[PDB]
């Protein structure tokens, strides 16, 4: 599709065999996703942004469908205030920026 | 241009006289800029994002060139991390998300 930008690029997402909703954010570096319970594996983490750090786990490896798109990468999960699909998913589902 | 997502997205900027390096950021609303002055009259607001909130200086009708690109309208000077490209500059200069 092309998303334009008038609107938050919100889009559905499943992780771990739920539904949810999250940002499609050319800004993050990773992904950010609410509090989930999927058991793995994972790293403790803190993740920067503008009004200062979070704690995280993260986990690897990690199957996603984005709209639609199978991805597979790191995700990171934690007390975020939205659900947020960082550039290391982005690549991976082939998006681009057009201007 | 198109812009791929393996690396941050930066571009130069032309704010308030100074050239600078900032971020396209689909998952921000609004564009923040590392604290600088620029002439006119401005209003404390207070921006969200991860790690929580912040203060800022709201600067209405600025000129900015994005890449080339001319935009004009609201800057929100602030500590913020990195210097961030929102939606409301983003959408002036044409920009989509595309797969």
């Amino acid at each position: 599709p092309q998303i334009t930008l008038w609107k938050r690029p919100l889009v559905t997402i499943r992780i771990c065999g739920q539904l949810k909703e999250a940002l499609l954010d050319t800004g993050a570096d990773d992904t950010v996703i609410e509090e989930m319970n999927c058991p793995g594996k994972w790293k403790p983490k803190m993740i920067g942004g503008i009004g200062g750090f979070i704690k995280v786990r993260q986990y690897d490896q990690i199957i996603i469908e984005i709209a639609g798109h199978k991805a597979i990468g790191t995700v990171l999960v934690g007390p975020t205030p939205v659900n947020i699909i960082g550039r290391n998913l982005l690549t991976q589902i082939g998006a681009t920026l057009n201007f």
